[PDB]
C-alpha cells in the first residue's frame, strides 16, 4: 500500500495539485515565483513527480529538485509555505493525518537539494 494509494491513486493526484496550485497562487509566501510560469505544463510535471516520489507509476521526466530550482535561492519559509499548503490539500480532500504526514516526511527530504540554489 503505497502513500500513492492511500492518497486515492491516480484520481486524488489529479485533484490534488490543481487545488494545491490554488492555494499556493494565493499566498503571498510564494504566488509570485510563478508568475511566468506555464501553469498547466507545471501542474503536468508536478503531478508526474509527485507520483512518482509517492509510490505511483513512475513517468516523471522533468528536472532534479536543485535544476528545477536553480537561480531561485530559495529560503527556507518558501518550502514550508509549500509543504503547509501541500498539507491543506490532502486534509480539504479527506486524507487522514497520518497519510500526510507520511507524504510530507517523504517530500520533506527534497529541502536541501532546493534551498538556495
Ligand atoms: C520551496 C518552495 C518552492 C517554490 C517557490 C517552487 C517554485 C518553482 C518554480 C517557480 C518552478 C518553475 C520555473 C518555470 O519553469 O516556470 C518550479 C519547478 C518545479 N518544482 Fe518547485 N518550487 C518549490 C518547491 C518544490 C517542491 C517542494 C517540489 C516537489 C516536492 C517542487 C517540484 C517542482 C517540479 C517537479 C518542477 C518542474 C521541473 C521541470 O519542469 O522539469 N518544487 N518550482
Amino acid at each position: 500500500q503505497t502513500i500513492y494509494e492511500k492518497l486515492g491513486g491516480e484520481n486524488a493526484m489529479k485533484a490534488a495539485v490543481p487545488l494545491f496550485y490554488k492555494k499556493v497562487l494565493a499566498d503571498e509566501r510564494v504566488k509570485h515565483f510563478f508568475k511566468n510560469t506555464d501553469m498547466d505544463h507545471q501542474t503536468k510535471q508536478e503531478t508526474d513527480f509527485l507520483t512518482m516520489l509517492l509510490g505511483g507509476p513512475n513517468h516523471y521526466k522533468g528536472k532534479n529538485m536543485t535544476e528545477a530550482h536553480k537561480g531561485m535561492n530559495l529560503q527556507n519559509l518558501h518550502f514550508d509555505a509549500i509543504i503547509e499548503n501541500l498539507a491543506a490539500t490532502l486534509k480539504e480532500l479527506g486524507v487522514t493525518d497520518a497519510v500526510i504526514n507520511e507524504a510530507a516526511k517523504v517530500i520533506e527530504h527534497t529541502r536541501k537539494d532546493m534551498l538556495g540554489k
